[PDB]
């Protein structure tokens, strides 16, 4: 709650905001990304970042400038919150620890993801329903039950667009109630319909917290960081990390009225992977790039036994896990490292999700880069000619996750921009930075000063004006 993280709460508009540098003047959309933001000081003791409360960001690039509008995502929690004039809700993923007043609301921070998809703008926490905003004004409506449609209590903030349907691709893990073994499939219509809801069991609860799709199946990467009511009995973190059990890796056809015996299971030795770069079918083969550490990522979810942080075996890489659907038995047909580079927020060019990408994105972390006071390059991947771009934002600043913008509806896969916030730490302010996507070495083409100071963010999605009616 201090120093580069002390609370914004800072609701905004501001136009053509000042930049070091030319606007391409193809962009014409909104990068939206989203920050916990505490609206009250926390009610337990040492909450954690990853906890306050959901702030959406808005950058609207058109004619060569760019707009800034921030807004509230008015969880139920954060509106009784707001009455009630304090903290009714305590740790991450912990209902224990809430006043009897808020018992059986909707947790949701909303603070995970800001996603555009059928003309709603989605602000998502993977515990529960996604919370729906109006993409253009970014006025909240309420969370998305699909007229009780939904049966299960929760909603990925990972989601998926399936480039043939349109559709968009979801999960929601302990979708019976919390620590559960339950997880629904679901995929929504162009419309905003949701069309499919498969409920079937995985081999552990464990944190779910993103998967793959490739052309006919949703690939879903099992990692041992597990929970328990007893860890929240002990007011212990929701999830911890086990290094004695195995990694599997499920495979869902993405069909109607599918059941548990469809469902095809992998497993490994013990690694944690996290974010996935994308997934394809490659004759009987599926090819699913995550990001591989030897171990545990997270001190605060920390190793079960009580074993101390190992921040070298945290150390992520972009990695092919292979498995063969036309074979028997568990084993996978290999594990490949794609790259010496320590990667993760990896993004593609969204057009091409379960199709072999050529191009990947990701934030860096360079040991090696000098620090003068920590995510501190933007790297690109070449797969096909093997060749890396690197670019340092410096020694007093870090960066935020990268997000790939098309410079034309048809335009080739990798063929246009990225946009990302640059941390100014030293500086104690922030700009929005604009790479050619496929020359990022060279530097951005455009510097964009901030004039409001954004908080360590997460996830975050470009739409066109045309899908948030802004055109």
């Amino acid at each position: 709650f201090t120093g580069f993280n002390t609370p914004s709460r800072i609701e905004a508009d501001i136009a053509d905001l000042a930049h070091e540098g030319t606007i391409p003047q193809g962009l014409n959309g909104a990068f939206y990304r989203v920050q916990p933001d505490p609206q009250f000081p926390p009610r337990l003791d040492d909450d954690i970042a990853f906890n306050g409360d959901g702030m959406i960001t808005r950058f609207h690039i058109h004619d060569g400038q760019v707009d800034f509008r921030q807004r509230w995502a008015k969880t139920d929690k954060w509106k009784l919150e707001n009455a009630a004039g304090k903290a009714l809700f305590g740790a991450y993923r912990n209902p224990l620890t809430d006043d009897e007043a808020v018992k059986g609301e909707i947790r949701s921070t909303a603070n995970t993801n800001a996603f555009v998809f059928g003309g709603k703008l989605w602000a998502m926490k993977e515990d529960s329903p996604a919370l729906v905003m109006d993409p253009a004004t970014m006025e909240t409506f309420g969370f998305e039950k699909f007229g009780g449609k939904m049966t299960g209590q929760t909603f990925t903030a990972h989601p998926k667009v399936d480039p043939k349907t349109g559709n968009m691709v979801a999960i929601g893990y302990a979708a019976s109630g919390l620590c559960t073994d339950d997880v629904t499939y679901m995929e929504v219509s162009p419309e905003g319909e949701l069309v499919r809801e498969v409920w079937f069991k995985v081999p552990y609860y464990c944190m779910m917290h993103d998967f793959g799709i490739t052309e006919d199946y949703l690939v879903l990467h099992i990692v041992p960081s597990i929970g328990s009511w007893e860890r929240l009995e002990q007011g212990k973190p929701h999830f911890g990390f086990d290094t004695t059990m195995p990694v599997h890796l499920g495979i869902i056809p993405r069909r109607d009225g599918v059941r548990q015996e469809d469902i095809r299971w992998f497993t490994r030795d013990n690694c944690f992977a996290f974010h996935v770069l994308n997934a394809w079918q490659e004759g009987t083969k599926i090819h699913f790039v995550t990001c591989e550490a030897k171990n545990n990522m997270f001190p605060f979810f920390p190793d079960v036994h009580g074993a101390p942080f190992n921040g070298m075996e945290a150390m992520s890489h972009p990695t092919d896990w292979v498995v063969d659907m036309a074979s028997n038995g568990e084993d996978f047909a290999g594990i490949v490292k794609l790259s010496d580079t320590a990667a993760e927020f990896p993004r593609i060019d969204d057009r091409f999700t379960g199709q072999k990408t050529r191009h990947g994105w990701f934030l860096e972390m360079d040991m090696k880069r000098p620090v003068e006071l920590l995510m501190n390059c933007l790297f690109h991947k070449d797969f096909e000619t093997g060749r890396e771009q690197h670019w340092w934002c410096g020694p007093v600043s870090s960066l935020q996750e990268p997000c790939f913008v098309p410079r034309a509806k048809d335009a080739p896969e990798g063929d246009g921009w990225i946009v990302q916030v640059c941390n100014r730490l030293e500086e104690q302010r922030s700009d929005l930075l604009i790479f050619d996507a496929l020359d990022i070495e060279k530097g951005p083409v455009a510097t964009v000063n901030i004039p409001i100071r954004l908080r360590f963010g997460l996830h975050g999605n470009w739409a066109n004006a045309d899908e948030i009616g802004l055109a």
